[PDB]
């Protein structure tokens, strides 16, 4: 009847070997709520799937780090006009969580911001604020772009 598996695209360094690959995935897929992984060797791009009833987000960027890799990842603040409490909250955080190469991102329900921990490989500020303009805020960059 139920369970929902949710994917994420997300970037590692260290892969200078297929067997680095392999150990990834081969590595991933014993997590009891994960099911699959693939990850692209050269390009570093690793790409996982769980239910995050029992293995979220985090856990996959730690699980790669226990390899003794580098996750080639970067955090940023982001200041978001348009959410008032923790329904509007959640409407842009079931994008930003995750979008398709965020690692993760919690979205604040009185201070307006959001952490976003990412990987500067794939995506940037176009996309960020594309998946904003959908819900109907606006993203300003903390420091980066009128705080």
């Amino acid at each position: 009847m139920l369970s929902e598996q949710k994917e994420i695209a997300m970037q590692v360094s260290g892969m200078t070997c297929a067997a680095c690959a392999a150990r990834i995935e081969k590595g991933l897929k014993r997590m009891p709520g994960v099911t699959d992984a693939n990850v692209n060797l050269a390009t570093e791009t690793s790409n996982v799937i769980y239910d995050p009833a029992e293995t979220g987000t985090a856990a996959i960027q730690e699980k790669i780090e226990k390899l003794g890799y580098h996750v080639v990842t970067e955090k940023a603040e982001f200041d978001i006009e348009g959410m008032t409490c923790a329904a509007c909250a959640n409407r842009i955080e079931k994008r930003l969580n995750k979008i398709e190469g965020v690692a993760n991102a919690p979205v604040n329900f009185a201070l307006e911001t959001v952490t976003v921990e990412y990987n500067p490989k794939e995506a940037s500020v176009s996309d960020l604020k594309e998946a904003v303009d959908k819900l109907g805020y606006k993203l300003k960059l903390k420091g980066e772009q009128d705080s």
